[PDB]
């Protein structure tokens, strides 16, 4: 079947809405999971290890590399799930707000992948299918939206970085697959904040009209649940996805395709 | 839970072909009940619970598939439209009837088959919260054009767009049927073999080795796919794990379309 | 800058909403225009010739080729603008309805381009920039929609045929550019009928709710006017577009990109 | 007709290969052109004004706004053409190289558009078709490539920022169109440097094999000339493009579509 036997997996933002479900799903497929987030401690069901980890910190990433190096000697799967959103009027958004979003959503992938690259190369030797790097983009990386300039721009950067790394790692013979994941509206605190800030900005009349409008834009007719992200990430991390690199893996209830 | 097809009644067309045989094996391995169909009057398809002779261009052929599924199971949970053909031709020497022949196998198959199995797919939609799953075999050729592949590419773009429309329509009508398109890159099957040889005979390529190396180098991963590398993706789309996936382009192309 | 001096242009569906504006725009850029449509006669402003022409008829296309051959000896620009739409429930749509839409929207381009290919090759020798074939696809060729299965499928076929012919004509050295045009909601009888059938199908509560919904899906916030298609087609037909082939040329008020 | 009569246009990187052709083409369509680049002085054919302008400098942009405000009272067209490229091995690329490319290619558009927004709103009142913002992305913003991680990521950011601003400015009623332009391989010093650095990196055996490979990846079979970018930018800046916003305008010889 589709499984993660003998897969050492790093999952960032692992205490968040999607992150907790990714850890559960990956443990259920038999992965060894190093879960990381900003809290000094967390109870992440399915994590074999929890590390305090700011994805903007090279030192934080070196601590992840040290634990993986010491305990396992490789990383087979790297899930860059940590990210933030802001909802703002472009003309009232200082350059520093774009930079803050870029640092969390994009620099995290650049720093993390550079620091774990020796360990990912070892995973490329451990499985014929390759090591697997899974970057959380968004439907916002595919389709623009009013008031989401900073967020959408960062998620398009994540998408394109995924294509470039997939092509480069294959050309250099590292046997490391890199793919971008594009969730639609998923029922988490992040989507909650975006909807509330849309109301305060006066993009939506009320939080109920906003919710109904966003749900109706999805052909499937509802928000996604965080658990509905799990199987896709397990697939991309598995040897079943050995021919999948540089790809836009969409889990959006049809949002981007209508 | 995990990614599995427990109590999934699956119809797979072109099931005796290079990819089709691996789809049946993969889906059986995930515990699906598989009705395999192809043009031969009989075939030994590893993992098939039933084999039916089935021309996907024939409404009567599809009604025989519906009758067996109706009688034995009362539903269809997964429908994999994998039957397809390719031609390689000079546009100016391609009669309208060659476009129509490719359209009939690659597109009309999905229209006729989905219409005939729709009552059974609606029952699939009631049997699983995630929905019935219709998986349409498009191509990277449905995403990116190519010289001398006008008839094939046009049909595979039609398959892709039909998938989006049916996903949106079945959701709007409340049927709980997911529809997605699959886009393989160059997969090592008799079909890829014939396309390369016919490219040589047409005088597109010097030799079969230069053709193969050129096609391999277009894939960032640096090689053609193996048929077995299609199996997991189709199992995922057919499973409840893909409950939030409809209208989607599911690409298995070694990076071909993205550089 | 952007002109069609010494350009012999064939425009199909030339009596329709967009077609009439294409002929006006192309005449205004100094093209010689052969206008064609289903009516036995028409007064098409800017046309140097009108021909009765069923785009599904090889004999109809041969009559267009004969007039162009006899009077000018070439075709520099071929605009495949003829098309139909239907709005239907998939499960109630006979295969013959898909085939009827395919015959007008796709077979027209196959038959017409094959019949005019000798004349387009002469266009290819007359201008460094090349002969130009402009195929009318749709945003419906880029994004799906409930109840538009037959229409959307045909317009995606038009889009992909455009890419294949652009690549093939370049590989064979014919100097013929081929591009697809993707209009959004344009205010013509065709959009009117689609909206009116959407109501009778019970897809929309009223035509006013349908119209407002469709207008709001366009970021620009309104339907296009037929005249807003003219400049884009003039550009693609001109030497200014000498580096444009196989391209999706979108005129959709941002519809496809959100 | 496609013209820029009474259009006040700002063009950045105006002394470059493409920039000089954009200024010539826009003057030929009767635009008033404020040309800007890094040099303290330059002889830019077709420019009514030249300003020294670092597109990373808020103060530099305020000087452009002051001249336009004083002399014309509006900006009708803003062409963000300034940009840089690097070719690097991801694992040897410091975070500061990504940031440098982002600052020139993306922050330029954020700072410039914020500073000129009052003047663009006046452009929006001067023409029913709207003010026009044209952002130079790349085929690199659509398709990834090995060794172009920093460049491709920045050009995908430019593409998505274009979609977001098009949607946002329309939602706020400012009547400002925003589009991204995606050139293929254009014969300029920038393409020259990329090809040479590809050889030094050992991505290509020789500069002749690199050149032939890049030319053959374009269906049209050659590099573009800078002049082949001019018509497209004139079209997007004109009232002929009144229904074009949020759009990917591709001038790539078919590169992205095969
Ligand atoms: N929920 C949606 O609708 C949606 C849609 C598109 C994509 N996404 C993406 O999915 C991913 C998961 O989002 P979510 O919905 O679970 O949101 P969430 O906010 O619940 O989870 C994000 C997690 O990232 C962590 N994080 C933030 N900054 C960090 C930093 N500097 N260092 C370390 N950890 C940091 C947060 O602590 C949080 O636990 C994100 O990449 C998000 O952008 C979400
Ligand atoms: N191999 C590749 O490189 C490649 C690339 C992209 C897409 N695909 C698609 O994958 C699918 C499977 O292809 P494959 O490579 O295994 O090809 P294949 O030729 O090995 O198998 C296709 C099967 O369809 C059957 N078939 C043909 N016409 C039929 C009809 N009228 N009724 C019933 N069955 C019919 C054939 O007999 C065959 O068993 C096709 O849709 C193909 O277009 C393959
Ligand atoms: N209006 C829109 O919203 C919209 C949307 C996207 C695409 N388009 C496309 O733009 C093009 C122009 O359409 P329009 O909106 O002006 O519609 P229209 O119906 O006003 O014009 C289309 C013309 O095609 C002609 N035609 C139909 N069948 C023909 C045949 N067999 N032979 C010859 N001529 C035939 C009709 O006589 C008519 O004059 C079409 O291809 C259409 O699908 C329009
Ligand atoms: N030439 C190609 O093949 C190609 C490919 C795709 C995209 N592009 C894009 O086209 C645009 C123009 O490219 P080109 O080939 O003319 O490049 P070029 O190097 O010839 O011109 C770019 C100009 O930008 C200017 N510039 C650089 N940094 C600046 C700064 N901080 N402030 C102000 N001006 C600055 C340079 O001085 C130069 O004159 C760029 O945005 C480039 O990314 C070009």
């Amino acid at each position: 079947t589709i499984a993660l036997n003998n897969v050492v997996a790093v999952v960032t933002g692992a205490a968040g809405g999607i992150g907790r479900e990714l850890v559960k799903a990956m443990k259920a497929a038999n992965a060894i999971v190093i879960a990381t987030d900003m809290a000094p401690s967390a109870d992440v069901e399915g994590a074999d290890h929890y590390l305090q980890h700011d994805v903007t910190s090279e030192a934080g990433w070196k601590a992840v590399a040290a634990l993986a190096q010491e305990k396992y000697g490789r990383v087979d799967a790297l899930v860059h799930n940590a990210g933030i959103s802001i909802v703002t009027k472009f003309e009232d958004t200082p350059l520093s707000d774009f930079h803050r979003v870029n640092t969390v959503n994009v620099d995290s992938i650049i720093i993390g992948t550079q620091v774990l690259l020796p360990l990912l190369k070892e995973g490329g030797k451990a499985r014929a299918g390759g090591a697997s790097v899974v970057n959380f983009s968004s439907v916002g990386g595919l389709r623009g939206a009013a008031f989401l300039a900073a967020y959408c721009t960062s998620k398009a950067a994540v998408k394109m970085l995924s294509k470039c790394l997939g092509a480069e790692f294959a050309a250099l013979g590292y046997n490391i697959r890199v793919n971008s994941v594009h969730p639609g509206g998923i029922d988490t605190p992040m989507l909650g904040s975006i909807m509330d800030k849309a109301v305060e900005l006066g993009a939506a009349p009320s939080r109920e009209v906003a919710q109904a409008a966003m749900e109706m834009r999805h052909p499937i007719g509802r928000m996604g649940r965080p658990a509905e992200m799990g199987g896709g990430v397990v697939y991309l991390c598995s040897d079943a996805a050995s021919f999948v690199t540089c790809t836009e893996f969409v889990m959006d209830g049809g949002f981007s395709q209508v």
